């Protein structure tokens, strides 16, 4: 719910190394912006 930029910017990382980190810290990480 935020542009891969702004996604960048609020998650500290890149959209490079997150499709590298494993698919559960991925949409940990997205949910965790939520509420988990």
């Amino acid at each position: 719910y935020l542009s891969e930029q702004d996604f960048v910017s609020v998650f500290g990382i890149t959209r490079g190394q997150f499709a590298a980190l494993p698919g559960w810290k991925q949409l940990q990480m997205k949910k965790e912006k939520g509420l988990f």
